[PDB]
């Protein structure tokens, strides 16, 4: 975990998945650009043994009209995991983000969402399911022998314990989410793992919801493999009790765990971000040291449970937290970073977080001695 250990680069460091390859594969989300970078490429061929596409596989990327069918990006990405002998995870085949908004108009070309009529509303909601079970058929004809664990639903819970009330929800009710797992088993069959994807599963009342929904869908035939955690966490925010009390939990019902989006937001919620890497000071490096410390050693104890570990990015030149990444600025213009003090206005997603273990440079962070360690 120590800060005495050198900033070399990540290149010449001790191979990041080699590590943990008994524990769980380590993965990390891509951008089919990243590809063609010399010094991300060598970053995913040294460190990480598992894939996933951090846009190019979304919903509206693959099909963003009906019956046209994108899959050259997500093609590259499978194409480079395959010769690198990667797993890969499709992110992913149903989410109400990211999704094209023709799925959801009835035949006249309004919203299904505003008919009044009851029989109107069940054409509809077997028109989406439809057009459902068509967009996963074609996605898991295309990729059912390359690719095996599937983020089939992402985001189905509501924050507030309820279903999520999206589009998909309001049409077709819960019958979307099984059609989804159905659809995805019958046309890739038995060998593919298929997951329920989510943030804040450490959160109640969200998590209990995910708990009881997984349940009673498995208690109904619905082909549910694992949950998969977004972990998109704080540096003191969940708890490692709190994770530990969530895997366990779904580990009981029977079902894998993955970690699927991790980061270590230097920042709290709402975030009040410093507005450059080098503004942020060396003691938060080290506080997100010893918490990556805490998080892989509970991954570890609980290494029966999770069978991949993948971080959202690759390394801190490139993270969609900088979206998030408000700079505060007072009456004076000095930066404001903390979390109830004044301030004037407010720069949105202008910051720079620094969530993972290699820094924007390429060299590894006090954060990567803290997990490549065995103490
Ligand atoms: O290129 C981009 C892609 O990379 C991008 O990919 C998508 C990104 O992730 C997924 O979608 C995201 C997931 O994250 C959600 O945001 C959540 C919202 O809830 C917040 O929860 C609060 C956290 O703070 C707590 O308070 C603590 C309490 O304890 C201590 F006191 C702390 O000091 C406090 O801070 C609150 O209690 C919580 O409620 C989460 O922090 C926050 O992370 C997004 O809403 C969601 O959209 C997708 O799967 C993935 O595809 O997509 C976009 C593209 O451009
Ligand atoms: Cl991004
Ligand atoms: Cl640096
Ligand atoms: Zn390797
Ligand atoms: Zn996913
Ligand atoms: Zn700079
Ligand atoms: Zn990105
Ligand atoms: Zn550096
Ligand atoms: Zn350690």
């Amino acid at each position: 975990s120590y800060a005495k250990k050198p900033h070399i680069s990540a290149l010449n460091a001790p191979q990041l998945d080699q590590r943990y390859k008994n524990e769980f594969t380590i993965g990390a989300a891509v951008e089919p650009y990243q590809l063609q970078n010399e010094k991300d490429v060598q970053m995913l061929k040294r460190h990480f043994n598992s894939i996933v596409a951090e846009n190019v596989m979304k919903p509206i990327s693959i099909q963003p009209e009906e019956g046209k069918f994108n899959f050259e990006q997500a093609d590259r990405i499978v194409k480079f995991a395959k010769a690198n002998g990667m797993d890969i995870r499709f992110h992913t085949l149903v989410w109400h983000s990211q999704v094209p908004q023709w799925f959801f108009l009835d035949k006249e070309g309004k919203p299904m969402v505003n008919e009044t009529d009851p029989v109107k509303r069940e054409q509809n909601k077997q028109l989406l399911l439809k057009r459902l079970e068509t967009h996963i058929k074609t996605i898991v004809e295309r990729y059912k022998d390359d690719i095996k664990y599937w983020d089939v639903v992402n985001e189905v819970v509501g924050d507030d314990g309820k279903l999520r009330n999206s589009p998909w929800y309001q049409i077709a009710g819960i019958d979307y989410i099984k059609v989804a797992f159905q659809a995805a088993r019958k046309y890739g069959g038995d060998n593919i793992k298929l997951y329920m994807n989510d943030y804040n599963t450490e959160v109640e009342p969200k998590r209990t919801a995910l708990y009881n929904l997984v349940k009673q869908l498995k208690e109904e035939g619905v082909p549910i493999d694992g949950i998969g955690h977004q972990s998109h966490i704080q540096i003191g925010w969940p708890s490692e009790a709190e994770i530990e009390k969530t895997i366990n939990m779904f580990a009981a019902l029977g079902l894998d765990n993955q970690i699927t989006g991790l980061d270590v937001s230097m920042y709290g919620w709402p975030p009040r971000a410093y507005p450059t890497y080098d503004a942020i000071p060396k003691q938060k490096f080290l506080d997100q040291a010893a918490r990556y410390d805490r998080l892989f050693k509970l991954y570890e104890k609980l290494s029966d449970k999770i069978s991949n570990v993948t971080f959202w990015g690759i390394a801190d030149n490139h993270t969609w937290l900088d979206s998030r990444a408000d700079v505060y600025y007072d009456a004076n213009g000095n930066v404001v970073v903390d979390p109830n003090a004044p301030y004037a206005k407010v720069e949105k997603g202008k910051g720079k977080d620094a969530p993972f273990v290699f820094g924007p440079d390429y060299k590894v962070k006090p954060a990567y001695w803290a997990i490549i360690d065995h103490k």
